[PDB]
């Protein structure tokens, strides 16, 4: 047993005691105080409980790496990665591609570039559950007409051909077992549904992947992300000239704010302020424990009045932003490969930041979470996003599992027992969610401390050739 | 790295991270209201709270047993004590008595049974410390004049007689050098002071400790205090009749109400309410972890007024107690062997508790404290007490480190940078600590997790012939 990991247990528990004690203290006081009192004392009563939960925060951090945990971890990781990696190429290869069973993917979904690639991402999931080489068509991609290899590596070396001896389009995994070729048509229309989709990870890499990530899903969909976008020669040298050209250096805060054609439609509209009240907080987080020298957000946005209106609003920040960029995802330039370049770094610079504050209700802000998780053992937290928490456009039902009875105090809120199973419709984080008690058909709000992540697994072919 | 260990790390991150969402929000809805509205939601808040904080403290309890912690935990303490008893006996048996070294303690202070049994604990500890054989002379003993033996085993089988080829009255360890017999008075007249001393932990065992022990000032203490009352056998008998007859069964908790002539004087006079919260907060804690069939008390008090009065306002709980065992204690009848068997077995069944609620200020308290360290690996955390932090009266200088800086808010608030030294006074339970930063010498206020226990040792002779 381990000395330091003893230490902070200890002072983590100790911690949150005197946060009980201090809660318990200044809310008696709280409740005999009027208008202008009241305020001055509840606004410096936050301040007090920020700087508390941050060290708390911290502790929990430090014990996440102490006892060589922190080395352990990314080794785990690593492997993990490797193998899944591994397994992807083994597949994307066939010795005889004439011969080979392969799933037709066409990258040219009706929407913006993550809709696309994640379109791809769940064909890629698919033809890895069915063990059929990806064959990706992406002529008149509507963002680089020539295609996928514009920008990315192609998804195989040896079999990039769709031909076949019996060709169909999609009728499942039973009906269509000797159809050499199978179109596969996008997710909002497919029927019937394979098993090989998020948010279930493989049942042969679960237990591992439980020790390791803290939300396996992500990592899972992350493998697939990651062997996608394999950048061609000058990709990668235009990403690495253009790192050094913008000042990014860790530690860096990631933020994406969309705006343009997704306000009213697909989401709403965020002020600048909503994001930065994370971003000072979580580098409030980053310097409890390491030297922050100067606060550098890095700025995704297709609001190009946004980078002056921020600096302004910010003068402590370092705003790394490519406002050209900004300008080139307006909508009446959207779709070329000059915007599309642009996005692709966009979205690399957020998945390279330290954290990440966002709207995932941007198929933009999703991968770049994606990416992160393929850029840390358990990168999982890292976020504050601001509406809808984590999905995977397509995905089965995500569940959850009560752990704590609930009772409801209002009737917008729902009664959970330990076991209940909830689907949830998104987290609130004001300390509820929303979400259906399946048993009882009843929908409405919950704590969110007292459900439990339902783990799905799905029997994935294991590929033991490599 | 284990998996349990990990899904309980991220919850009690992911619990804590929601009661901050849960801060925040419920804070921002309370500035807004008035009067009875404001106190109708602060309340509902504080009961949400509550249960939210004890989920995790409940997952911080298990993640303290995981991966068979728990088990080490046990063996290594087990080892530690077995090995300080092993060592105490040893001093405790020269082979040739009328040769040996020895130090004469002498029982009869002018104070209470704690207070006296503190009195030859500080005794034992520097007698164990200069290598010399406890000699506790005990005539006339205000509680027995029996004697010690009237109640305990005698410190020494083979040397309980204090003669030698030179006696003296304490001067030192090293004017003492040649001094056969050394007479030790009361840590109060007690010049010069030598390193043998509370709170200070033999430099041999701190490592060790701290791997297990969450306070080993207190564990040290009550390695003399295992060691003194060991009981004779008709007491022994006496404790076991008792047990069975009061119907003493864990889940129990020790309340221990001290009033009489400590109130005004020596300490505060506190309703059985003051008491009652802290039990049922952690009645409630533990019913989080197990089945809570009865709620019962183990109540020692020298108020025999106060059983029918807690049995009136508490029918939920089931009080074990002997309330003429609280009348034997009375001030006027104080003094004798029924009452001093009285007490003794109060502090038995105080310290065999699953937790205790008292006020430290009572040596009676303190003594069940200590003795509950040697039932448990650590329980160092089993008390909610109602004024003074741990002490042992006579004890060297209380430090502290300050670990994260605080700015004073108000005038009652003293300042600190991280290194700073805090000599602290006592905890409010209220999130803040009363002491005196030494470095700039002030004293006042400061917020009670900002600081560090300073653990501090002594070289203490290692006895390697047990
Ligand atoms: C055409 O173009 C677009 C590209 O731009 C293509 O991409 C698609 O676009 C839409 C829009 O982004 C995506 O839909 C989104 O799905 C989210 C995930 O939903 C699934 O999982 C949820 C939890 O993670 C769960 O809540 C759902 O039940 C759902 O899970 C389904 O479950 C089934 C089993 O039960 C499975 O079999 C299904 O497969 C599975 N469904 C899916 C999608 O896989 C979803 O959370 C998100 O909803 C939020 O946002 C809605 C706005 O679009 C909002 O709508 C508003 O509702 C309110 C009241 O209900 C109403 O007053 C208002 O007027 C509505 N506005 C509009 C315009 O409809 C939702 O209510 C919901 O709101 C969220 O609520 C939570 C909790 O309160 C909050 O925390 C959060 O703030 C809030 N979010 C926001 C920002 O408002 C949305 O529906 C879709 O995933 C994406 N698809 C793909 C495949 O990528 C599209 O594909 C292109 N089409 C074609 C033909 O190619
Ligand atoms: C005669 O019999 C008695 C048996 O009872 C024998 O035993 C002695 O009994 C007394 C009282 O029962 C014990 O006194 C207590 O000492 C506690 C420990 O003091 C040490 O540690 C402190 C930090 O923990 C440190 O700050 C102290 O100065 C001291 O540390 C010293 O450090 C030195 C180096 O600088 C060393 O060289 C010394 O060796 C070391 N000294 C000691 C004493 O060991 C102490 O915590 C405790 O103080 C609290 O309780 C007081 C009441 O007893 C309370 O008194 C009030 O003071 C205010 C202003 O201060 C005054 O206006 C008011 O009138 C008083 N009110 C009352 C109720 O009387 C103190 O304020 C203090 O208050 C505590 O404050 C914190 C935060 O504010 C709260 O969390 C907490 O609720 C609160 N406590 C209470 C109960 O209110 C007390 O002084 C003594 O230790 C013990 N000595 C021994 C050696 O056994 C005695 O031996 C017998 N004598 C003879 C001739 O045989
Ligand atoms: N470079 C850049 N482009 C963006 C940004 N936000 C939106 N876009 C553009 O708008 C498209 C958004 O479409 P999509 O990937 O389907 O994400 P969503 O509509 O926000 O859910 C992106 O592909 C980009 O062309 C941004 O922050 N940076
Ligand atoms: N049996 C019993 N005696 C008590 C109790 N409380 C106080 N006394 C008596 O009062 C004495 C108080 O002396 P002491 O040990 O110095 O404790 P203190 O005065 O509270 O610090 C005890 O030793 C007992 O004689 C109690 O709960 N049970
Ligand atoms: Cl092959
Ligand atoms: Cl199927
Ligand atoms: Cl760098
Ligand atoms: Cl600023
Ligand atoms: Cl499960
Ligand atoms: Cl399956
Ligand atoms: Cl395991
Ligand atoms: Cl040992
Ligand atoms: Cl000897
Ligand atoms: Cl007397
Ligand atoms: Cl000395
Ligand atoms: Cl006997
Ligand atoms: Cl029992």
């Amino acid at each position: 047993l381990g000395k330091d990991h003893e230490i902070l247990r200890r002072r983590i528990e100790n911690g949150a005691k005197e946060l009980w004690f201090f809660l318990q203290s200044e809310l008696k006081k709280l409740k005999n105080l009027e208008g202008n009192e009241l305020q001055r004392h509840a606004d410096e009563f936050l301040l007090d409980l920020g700087h508390h939960e941050r060290s708390i925060m911290t502790d929990l951090y430090y014990l996440s790496q102490t006892d060589g945990a922190g080395d352990w971890r990314e080794k785990e990781a690593k492997d993990l990665t490797e193998l899944v990696q591994r397994r992807i190429t083994y597949l994307q290869n066939p010795k005889d591609c004439s011969k080979a069973k392969k799933l037709v993917c066409n990258i040219n979904k009706g929407c913006g570039y993550g809709c696309q690639l994640h379109h791809v991402v769940y064909c890629f999931m698919i033809a890895y559950g069915t063990q059929r080489t990806l064959i990706l068509e992406s002529q008149n991609w509507r963002y680089a007409t020539g295609g996928w290899e514009t920008v990315f590596r192609p998804v195989s070396e040896t079999c990039t051909d769709r031909s076949g001896i019996s060709t169909g389009h999609w009728s499942g995994e039973v009906k269509d077992k000797n159809v050499q070729v199978v179109e596969l048509p996008i997710v909002d229309s497919l029927h019937p549904r394979p098993p090989y989709l998020p948010l279930a990870v493989p049942e042969d890499l679960a237990d591992r992947l439980v020790r390791v990530h803290g939300d396996p899903a992500v990592w899972w969909v992350s493998q697939f992300v990651k062997y996608l976008i394999r950048p061609q020669p000058w990709l990668e040298k235009e990403i690495e000239e253009a790192t050094k050209k913008l000042g990014f250096k860790h530690p860096v805060i990631g933020v994406h704010v969309r705006r343009t054609d997704k306000v009213g439609t697909e989401a709403a509209f965020h002020p600048i302020e909503e994001y930065m009240v994370h971003v000072e907080e979580h580098f409030q987080l980053l310097a409890r424990r390491m030297q922050v020298d100067k606060k550098r957000v890095y700025l995704a946005t297709d609001d190009p009045s946004l980078l002056k209106e921020a600096k302004t609003k910010y003068p402590n920040y370092e705003f790394i932003s490519d406002n050209s960029i900004s300008w080139s995802a307006g909508l009446h330039n959207r779709y070329t490969e000059n915007s599309l370049r642009g996005v692709i770094l966009d979205i690399h610079f957020l998945s390279q930041a330290d954290f990440l504050v966002c709207t995932f209700s941007s198929q933009v802000c999703r991968v770049a979470y994606e990416i992160m998780q393929t850029l840390h053992p358990d990168a999982s937290a890292n976020f504050h996003s601001l509406d809808d928490i984590y999905y995977f456009g397509g995905q089965n039902a995500h569940n959850q599992i009560a752990i704590y009875a609930h009772q409801p105090r209002t009737a917008d809120e729902i009664p959970m027992e330990p076991g209940d199973i909830i689907g949830v419709a998104g987290n609130h984080w004001d300390g509820y969610s929303k979400g259906v008690n399946r048993k009882l058909g009843r929908t409405g709000l919950y704590p969110s401390y007292k459900v439990r992540e339902k783990i799905e697994t799905v029997k994935y072919p294991t590929y033991p050739e490599a």
